[PDB]
């Protein structure tokens, strides 16, 4: 079976960057071990970085792909082989919030609204 861990990117990552906060960092480490125990030879892991639809559709695809890829180091660099695991951007595509927040329109109320939209998965197959 397949195995899926969400986490806020809001709380890994400021706002243009992906440079892992404290904060993250200590999420990734009370997650490291969950995903530590991977199969050694079926297991493996994807990192999928997604951000919400405000904004430059590039800019957010090339964004995601920057914090999947630094979620990447952080694992690898605590101990997840790097053969076994991989970074993926997938920008403002499959969202989670749906068409919920279409009539939300004053920006702070959309933010959150569209919270749920800015995270990153990791799936660990095996």
């Amino acid at each position: 079976a397949t195995k899926h861990f969400t986490l806020k990117s809001d709380v890994l990552f400021n706002f243009n960057k992906a440079t892992l906060k404290p904060e993250g960092q200590q999420a990734l480490d009370q997650l490291y071990t969950q995903l530590s125990n991977m199969d050694p030879k079926d297991g493996s892991a994807v990192v999928l970085g997604y951000t919400d639809r405000i904004g430059s559709e590039a800019y957010n695809q090339q964004l995601s792909e920057k914090r999947a890829q630094s979620v990447v180091d952080y694992l690898v660099a605590k101990g997840i082989p790097a053969g076994k695991i991989s970074a993926r951007g997938m920008g403002e595509s499959n969202p989670v919030t749906g068409n919920t927040c279409d009539n939300v329109k004053a920006r702070a109320a959309l933010i959150d609204c569209l919270a749920p939209d800015r995270r990153v998965e990791i799936e660990v197959k095996g």
